[PDB]
């Protein structure tokens, strides 16, 4: 009785094309999860600013968010047990909304990945009641709610998903308690029950649905749990049509650490599809005022393999999201969806494709396979995916490597 | 007391600019090589094509060529010992010079490397009297000698790294038994005694030196060899200054192998070399009338790497060699050298990049290493690779990848 | 509703103790579900020998197989289906009773096994109207069914297990057309809907229970089944009480392959079981007259861990049985029983324990796990299997590996 | 110029056979290379019980080993560096050798061992001069001189060895230092430079010779350095006529840990040695009067595999040192000799066959290999451990597991 929904969140003054394909937005998803719940929620986030007080800016598109909050403090008048595990080095460090949290009754762990393995916290997913699940790159933030543009799945009325989240979330919050070392070996529980060789096989929505989980880093993998980095090479690998990708940012080395190395997996992965199997290998980049200016080199070499006389295609492009009049609002405006498209399979992660990522930073992932059904009428998550990645690229807010217009506002040379 | 020095051949009607750089002309290095031979001359060729008439032409060219041919039938008739390995599949089919010489009294040898390891015995090389040795990249073909560029190095008198020669060749000859196997493990009489990590140490010419040879593929390098794509990445790694390097051909994927694959070591390691260890990397790559277009597509990828600003800096060049009135020399006006120059040593390769050579086909290197000495002497032989780079570098027959003039002789985008 | 009963062959002169456990005889639960058929019958053999002058004996033994023959028959004369996979390296090439099936309208198809994965198709299952399901190591022979000791599950009105084993049965029969390839990938037809992690949960006759198929090689198993040997290792590993095993052979290396090999999965996971958990191991192999000799050093090797101090407890023990008169009839008198007990589940399967029956042999095993109800008269089938292993152990006919004397059946070296 | 040879230490009061192989004492062996050193020496072991009364007991075997303890000083009367690493949970709590030292002028760093991996510095080297090398499995005890029997190898002469095992010391003390982690990645410094693919190739007096040197745990391990583990399962396989190997103590399973596990590479190596390639294995345990009785059924196991008529061959005895007058020495009269003996190579071990030694206790390991040469009357190494473990085997203390003769000082049963 599983039920797989694409959520997705539009910002402020960016239509769309007539016609184009939309999504569930992110807001009501996140009012009808919390309101559904009745016995426990579980998220595991980055950071927390759900208020404009909390970044220091006033603005009215900041209600959606606090109007959130005040739903969780809804919550916590229903006596509903609240476990939150956030990164000790977090970002937002003037927020004060877990503090009132936990004054309200709800307990948070800060978890110390800063220590352990010398990176942050990435994971972002919600288990609520044990039986419904969210999984997507959006943080606890208003910006994240009407500012950015931002994708994730939700699973509703399903168990065994959700028992395997809950592993990984109780593996987040033992190593939250303090003073805490990472085991050499997890214990029993915390054994993961789906892998990418036996994915776990449901009826969603009366289709065939075969759907697994990948975990990151790999000190943090327990018995029998996919690594994210694995999954990802492994979607690649089974392809043979095409593959879609879009990430907030593409650097194929070290970005935080010394001495800076090469770190060409994904790449070398990505050009092999591309010429071995002859695939259609397509890269939507966000950018934004924040971005490195340095990430545009490999991009470009990675597009220089084009070549459509011997069956290459690797075009690349930069998803451009105007500013407008929200120059004040800081770290927004930027399209923030993680997600690959393939003719067989469909992966929503919450980590960007850098060595942190898959070697420090916690993060995890998600591998959905949805073979066609009885009924033609219910298109799978795999098209769904397709048609949202073509309506980002045929939009006008994407442009190729070599479109530097001046009125684009990104760093793009630095 | 050995003797290194380097040689080259430059093909007629390509002058260079004045004050440039130049070593000793491989014709007149070969004559004095055979005209010291007193004992036996073994040889490793991929084929012989030393009679003009040979090929189907007729030239003036040819008849150095022709003088060569004499000089191997006089130690003929000196009674000095001759044996030659060739590959099977030879490209020149139409070949007298091997029956003449067999006649003559020689001892040919046809090594069957396709039916081996579907490969090719491209290795050449000279043993001469056990005691002098010759190791380039030049084909027994008047064309190398007056026809196509070519760069190679001699030794004489150096006795320890002429039998360390001798053990690839007697490998090569071993093999050339008729109906022979590849042996599962090679006998203690081919264990190599020099390898990267304890290379032959010698005073030559007064100047301390250090200097090793390779093999490929893995299957043919007997115990105590290391192989040449090994030598290519410690030279490659251990570099921290510059890493010149000159192919004819640079291919990071399988050749002829079917399915294709990609094969982004060589790749990969100039990368990493470039980023982490900001080192200057420049390529220059041979561009003939015979060169697959394909190949251009993946230098531009080398190309787009090139951030000043960021410390990465990678320049990928093509040299062209004019043809004029020479269009009747089939399979030529090529620049056929391989080698690498960085600040600490200086590798001299008879094999193109790609996974083929590397990996089915029979290849060697030589790697030598030369300190400065306590007296003034001349210069290393590092130093003149890298003067010989510089002035291919800097000629008007080197261009850049986005310089396709319309008056230009390759074959460009094909 | 469904209905899962354990079935069992007692030889012709072989008396069991006074007031030992049973079980329902095979004859009467083949013949009933013969009877039951309304739909279509679909069988997967190794071989066929139901008349008894198929192998060249005239012995009243075979009479009772001959009636099950006729039955069968009748089953044609109803305008039932009849579909049969058998092996093409079948054994006794005499056999006559299928070209008369085939005749009467029986669809035949000969797996050509032995030609893709070099094995035999030893699975030995059984459905009938996609709602009844048999499963054991018994063959389609008269000596199966009244010379040879077996044990097996038939499992009566249960839909979801039945059409899982249609799918591996449609796995076979689509192997079956002339001129087959192995599929790389399967369709989403052959695909299992339970695994180990993910077993089927019935209310069998009201208590609670969870089974699950295992199918072999990995080949032939398509995605979501279970392979045999993870089903083993993890039956093994779950059990913390006691490890009863009955398999005919016991070999922890390879048979029929070449180079010979050590596979020691098996030997090595019932030793971890046995001394890191504390587990008691009890393993009853089989005897007979063509017995490979060398097969009973090893289960010494096994019987050598018999520390009782140290908390290790293993034993090994030999089912011989009586040839007495039935000297004449070949490949008989010999415990074909291949099950597995613990105090948690119960393995049911059609294969032996060396390591092709789990790489090239085609083999189907049953997994099942009986929790105590609101009734409890009714004992749980670990409950049955348990007894039936406890009579079988206590049993005169069963001897440790040093009760060597004169009379025996056994090999015994030589 | 490198020079091997081995060196054993037999006890008190134990006649040989008459007109046995045997080599240099170990006691004298040490004294001359004490008196070779000149710069400096590196000592790593477990303990230190150079005098008698360290452990508190009154015995004139002692004599020696006080005498080397002088020796030792003589050294500190020269200026000579010395540096020691032991354990931090070192074994003689009472000796005061270490601290006599460091009055004199020694450099001893206690290596927390026990709390970076849970183990202890089971290593014992000597690098004298970073030109001679000794290693073996004798301790720096009086105890290991007059009174266990042990095994090892001294090798003189050799700049490259020397280094490569300076490496290793170096790595032990740097972990030596107060407050010190274990680095992710040990840097290039430590990199060793032959390893099992490229082992050190050298001409001892006048034999050609191929040895390299491996360690334990893999945490210890930095680039290029092969581990023991991986090291003795090569050697293993490479095996084609037999493997004769001697112990203390053998177990399969792990140690101190908890809970306790089984292990059976080196067992499941054994088994696939001895069948597959039909291989003699040669096991030797030696049994004192604090042995463990619970290793004795695991060794009876592989004594059950035997079977001469299929080619199985394998054979396990015990050694047993009677203990005489010498009774109030406690851990005494015992072989300590660990090395393993094949037609193709020799392995020279420091720590026993057990879990901890290949996963958390640190050890070294040596792998020699000596092929005839232009000194065919001089016999080999490999040759050498041969003849001494078959007059060890031969010897009148060697007794099958079978044997129960009374009066044997070995716990037996226990
Ligand atoms: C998840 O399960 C719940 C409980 O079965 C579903 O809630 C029911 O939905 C049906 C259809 O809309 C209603 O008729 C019932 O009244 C609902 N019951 C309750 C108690 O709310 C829900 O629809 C399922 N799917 C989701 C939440 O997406
Ligand atoms: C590039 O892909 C095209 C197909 O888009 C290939 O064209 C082939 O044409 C032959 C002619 O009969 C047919 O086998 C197919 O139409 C095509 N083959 C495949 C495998 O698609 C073309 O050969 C490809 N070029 C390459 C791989 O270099
Ligand atoms: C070495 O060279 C000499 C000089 O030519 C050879 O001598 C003559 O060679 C011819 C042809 O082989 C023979 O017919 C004569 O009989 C030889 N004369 C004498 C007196 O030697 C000699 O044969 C050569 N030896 C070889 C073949 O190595
Ligand atoms: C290599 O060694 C040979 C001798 O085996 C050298 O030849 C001699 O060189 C000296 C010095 O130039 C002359 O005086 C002798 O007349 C030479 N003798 C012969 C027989 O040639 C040679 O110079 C050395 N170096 C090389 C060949 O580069
Ligand atoms: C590129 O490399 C150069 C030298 O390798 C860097 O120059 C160093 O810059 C740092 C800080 O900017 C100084 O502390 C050093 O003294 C400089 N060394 C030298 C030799 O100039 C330069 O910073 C690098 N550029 C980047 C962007 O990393
Ligand atoms: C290691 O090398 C040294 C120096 O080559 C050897 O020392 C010499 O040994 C010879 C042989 O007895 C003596 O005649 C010399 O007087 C020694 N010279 C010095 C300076 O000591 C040393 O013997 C070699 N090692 C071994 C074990 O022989
Ligand atoms: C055990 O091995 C030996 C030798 O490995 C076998 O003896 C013969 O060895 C030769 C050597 O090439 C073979 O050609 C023969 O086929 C081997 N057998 C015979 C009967 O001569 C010996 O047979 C092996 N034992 C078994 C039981 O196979
Ligand atoms: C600025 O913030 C104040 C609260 O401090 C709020 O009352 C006011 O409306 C804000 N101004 C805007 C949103 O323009
Ligand atoms: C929540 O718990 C408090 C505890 O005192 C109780 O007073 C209140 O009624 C509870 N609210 C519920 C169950 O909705
Ligand atoms: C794992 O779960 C908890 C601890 O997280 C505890 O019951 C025990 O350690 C394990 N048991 C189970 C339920 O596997
Ligand atoms: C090639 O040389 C000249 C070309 O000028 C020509 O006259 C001659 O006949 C040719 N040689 C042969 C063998 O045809
Ligand atoms: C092998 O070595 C021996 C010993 O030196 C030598 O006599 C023989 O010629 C060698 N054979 C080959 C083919 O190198
Ligand atoms: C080609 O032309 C140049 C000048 O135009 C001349 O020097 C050269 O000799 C010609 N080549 C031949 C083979 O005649
Ligand atoms: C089988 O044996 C019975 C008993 O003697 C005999 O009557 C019958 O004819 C025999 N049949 C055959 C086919 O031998
Ligand atoms: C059953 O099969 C018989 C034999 O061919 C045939 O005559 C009869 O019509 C069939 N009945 C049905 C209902 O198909
Ligand atoms: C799979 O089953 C569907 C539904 O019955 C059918 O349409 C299709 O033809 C089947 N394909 C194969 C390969 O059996
Ligand atoms: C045949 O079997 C019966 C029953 O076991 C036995 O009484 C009789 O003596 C046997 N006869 C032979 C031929 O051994
Ligand atoms: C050791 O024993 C000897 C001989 O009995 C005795 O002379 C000496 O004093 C003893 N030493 C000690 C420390 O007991
Ligand atoms: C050691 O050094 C000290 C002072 O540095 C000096 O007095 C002594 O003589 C030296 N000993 C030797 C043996 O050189
Ligand atoms: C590595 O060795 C070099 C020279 O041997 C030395 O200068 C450097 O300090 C060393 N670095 C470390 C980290 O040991
Ligand atoms: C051991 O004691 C016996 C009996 O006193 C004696 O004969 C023998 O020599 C002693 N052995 C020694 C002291 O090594």
């Amino acid at each position: 009785s599983c039920q797989l929904v694409l959520v997705e969140s539009i910002p402020q003054d960016l239509p769309s094309a007539a016609g184009s394909p939309s999504a569930q937005p992110l807001g009501q998803a996140w009012l009808q999860l919390l309101d559904t719940a009745q016995e426990s929620v579980h998220v595991a986030s980055y950071y927390w600013s759900l208020t404009g007080p909390d970044i220091g800016v006033n603005d009215s598109s900041s209600q959606l968010g606090e109007a959130l909050l005040q739903k969780l403090q809804q919550l916590l008048g229903r006596n509903i047990s609240l476990a939150v595990a956030t990164s000790s080095p977090t970002l937002a460090r003037t927020s004060t909304d877990l503090q009132v949290l936990a004054a309200r009754g709800a307990h948070v762990r800060q978890v110390p990945m800063g220590r352990l393995t010398r990176g942050v916290l990435h994971s972002k997913f919600w288990v609520v009641d044990g039986r419904h699940i969210y999984m997507g790159s959006a943080n606890m933030d208003w910006r994240s709610l009407t500012q950015v543009k931002e994708l994730g799945a939700v699973i509703y009325n399903c168990s065994h998903l959700a028992q395997d989240l809950e592993k990984t979330f109780q593996t987040y919050w033992v190593l939250g308690v303090p003073k805490a070392v990472l085991p050499k070996t997890w214990p029993q529980n915390f054994s993961s029950h789906f892998n990418r060789f036996q994915p776990f096989h449901g009826l969603f929505d009366g289709v065939p649905t075969t759907a697994y989980f990948s975990a990151s880093p790999p000190a943090l993998c327990p018995q029998g749990r996919t690594r994210d980095l694995e999954a990802l090479l492994a979607v690649m690998g089974s392809a043979q049509e095409f593959i879609y990708a879009s990430v907030m940012e593409y650097f194929p080395t070290t970005r935080f650490s010394h001495p800076p190395r090469y770190w060409p997996v994904l790449d070398n992965a990505l050009r092999a599809a591309a010429f071995g199997k002859g695939v259609r290998v397509r890269l939507l980049v966000g950018c934004g005022l924040n971005t490195d200016p340095t990430m545009f080199p490999y991009l470009r070499s990675l597009q220089a393999l084009s070549n459509p006389a011997a069956n290459v295609s690797v075009d690349v492009k930069v998803f451009i999201v105007p500013v407008g009049n929200h120059s004040n609002i800081p770290f927004s405006r930027v399209n923030h969806s993680k997600f690959m498209v393939t003719e067989k399979a469909a992966y929503i992660g919450t980590s960007n494709w850098s060595e942190d990522y898959f070697s420090s930073t916690a993060g995890v992932g998600l591998v959905v396979t949805q073979s066609p059904g009885a009924q033609p009428a219910g298109a799978t998550v795999q098209e769904q995916l397709r048609q949202l990645f073509e309506r980002d690229w045929s939009s006008r807010y994407a442009v190729g490597l070599d479109g530097q217009a001046p009125g684009q506002d990104c760093v793009w040379q630095g």
